[PDB]
DNA sequence: TTGATAAATCAGAGATAACC
DNA sequence: AAGGTTATCTCTGATTTATC
């Protein structure tokens, strides 16, 4: 479905297409992989860890 | 969108269709209307409020 | 093998509102 | 014009199948 949104890109990896918009502790629009990755390890997602796109499942 | 969900109906009004399945304190699924009504009033939505259909907005 | 991550996907809680 | 009922919108946390 729709991964975009009017005037928004991640406040970490700067993506404009995410299956779901999350939000960091400073209230800033981060994407899925950034919101998840942070919640888990507790350190920002590494830009080296930035792929090309998004996938599907089931 | 999807208004039904296999194996589920509202524990409070028995409807099988809703805009968003919620949960009561007992852990049972309840429809959007019943869940919101209880949160606002602290009493179960009465059967007298049950309506034939679901409306759409803007 | 197994175990730890990846991220989509699924939930649903709370917010915001439309509509009579 | 004001409000209650509850559709929708946002967003946080669990579930899941793959991938390392
Ligand atoms: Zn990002
Ligand atoms: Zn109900």
């Amino acid at each position: 479905s729709a991964a975009r949104r009017a005037g928004t890109s991640c406040a970490n990896c700067q993506t404009t297409t995410t299956t779901l918009w999350r939000r960091n502790a400073n209230g800033d629009p981060v994407c899925n992989a950034c919101g998840l990755y942070y919640k888990l390890h507790n350190i920002n997602r590494p830009l080296t860890m930035k792929k090309e796109g998004i996938q599907t499942r089931n």
